[PDB]
């Protein structure tokens, strides 16, 4: 019993973190096979970041200007290329700790673990979600760029995020491992404001199922609703519209608990309209939206 | 910027988890040097757990009855002993991945990371605190016993917790790595009720400092207080008494922010008396007490 914000075990990713230095900039890289992946802004001065021309800045860089250190051992850079907003540094040594891996581009509402790193050294691991406005709410200090987000399926690491940017509002932006930003963000120190950070409805519903499984039941009510009726209320409260696809995804939790998805929507509707009245659900005073239905099933079933 | 509930990177501990089976019971063990540590209740049937005589049950067990598996490889058990509520299984192979380590017994209010495991396989990592009633609020399913709690200081793992028990109220009890339960709990399926789960005041104050550092400032008010005045209010709200030792520990965060500890106590006093009025602090609608002052300094400074 109990339900925690849980990250994947980080060891497989710890084995891939390296330090990348270009001139006076140090950040983190991800070493998979004989390629180190890092943010292309490693080549920028903070001055450069105001209006960088990355192709032009990169012309002034050679393989020997990219200093890659794995623990206390230097890696030899034998090639470099820019793919979107990441650099791929080809090294002469395959990472002996390379796990089975995939690069995946996640959808808003999907969760992942972040291994926050500084100077190629892991500092901590925490759980994030891709927000509906394609930001994440992370914990990243100067030096954390190139820290990665991932999911694990048994022994395969799916890398989904690399940290690039903090917005003036203190939320975070980054790329997939092909170097494409999530959302509209750019690797430039400019006016970038995030859109509405809506609540991930299907994740709240999943977490309410987790609450019922773990004995927190006070919020269950005598009501039901329809998707359209629920969505009128979701819209008013800046919740994401619930789709039949979301209802289908919640089916296993519905089955496990015997609470119909639309009954749980009616419980959520009352919580939105009535508030928590000073009560908590799984130790939270707000409706938690950074557990996916898959997360809830995984944690409630004990997948390794 | 940003402030997350962050666990230590788990890799060093992942390298120590093994499966222990005795008859029909499978749980987790911790393999350090040539010793595997596990809960002594591995030797119990669920029937046994109602009133176990561990010395008597252990007489019926031989080295060859303790099946220890590290990944898909069997370890040879060459001795076994009971120390308090843990078994120490001596194996013929030192764990080649043994990190630098210590066994520490933590105080209530101290935080640690848990690597939840099933069948010796890591499932997830999350951050816990030793509650003032010597329970923890974990996420543990059947098979999770022997999962461990730890802190890391650079490259040294301090193991502080091993999971043994779930109370009928769904909170968790366990031991240090000498096999001594935290608090009054026993490894028996009996009436064990937890005492008051008071709020860890010094940790709330630390987290309010973290909030100010990360730009959440709305709760700062024009007031101050005294330890005695604050403590009258703490007592009323089931907060732990704040001591001068706690004030001394918050000194570095006081210095960093320029907010005197007693001024922050007066902000906390108003939050207790007035509530949050539907506002949040670092994404929480309640006052978070599972960050120590050391955690806040570590996460705000980026220690690896």
């Amino acid at each position: 019993s109990g339900f925690r914000k849980m990250a994947f075990p980080s060891g497989k990713v710890e084995g891939c973190m390296v330090q990348v230095t270009c001139g006076t900039t140090t950040l983190n890289g991800l070493w998979l096979d004989d390629v180190v992946y890092c943010p292309r802004h490693v080549i920028c001065t903070s001055e450069d970041m105001l209006n960088p021309n990355y192709e032009d800045l990169l012309i002034r860089k050679s393989n020997h200007n990219f200093l890659v250190q794995a623990g206390n051992v230097q890696l030899r850079v034998i090639g470099h290329s820019m793919q979107n907003c990441v650099l791929k540094l080809k090294v002469d040594t395959a990472n002996p700790k390379t796990p089975k891996y995939k690069f995946v581009r996640i959808q808003p509402g999907q969760t992942f673990s972040v291994l926050a790193c500084y100077n190629g050294s892991p500092s901590g691991v925490y759980q994030c979600a891709m927000r509906p406005n394609f930001t994440i709410k992370g914990s990243f200090l100067n030096g954390s760029c190139g820290s990665v987000g991932f999911n694990i399926d048994y022994d395969c690491v799916s890398f989904c995020y690399m940290h690039h940017m903090e917005l003036p509002t203190g939320v975070h932006a980054g790329t997939d491992l092909e170097g494409n930003f999530y959302g509209p963000f750019v690797d430039r120190q400019t006016a970038q404001a995030a859109g509405t950070d809506t609540t991930i409805t299907v994740n709240v519903l999943a977490w309410l199922y987790a609450a019922v499984i773990n004995g927190d039941r006070w919020f269950l009510n005598r009501f039901t609703t329809t998707l359209n009726d629920f969505n009128l209320v979701a819209m008013k409260y800046n919740y994401e519209p619930l789709t039949q696809d979301h209802v289908d995804i919640l089916g296993p939790l519905s089955a496990q608990t015997g609470i119909a998805v639309l009954d749980m929507c009616a419980s959520l509707k009352e919580l939105l309209q009535n508030g928590m009245n000073g009560r908590t659900i799984l130790g939270s005073a707000l409706l938690e939206d950074e557990f996916t239905p898959f997360d809830v099933v995984r944690q409630c079933s004990g997948v390794t």
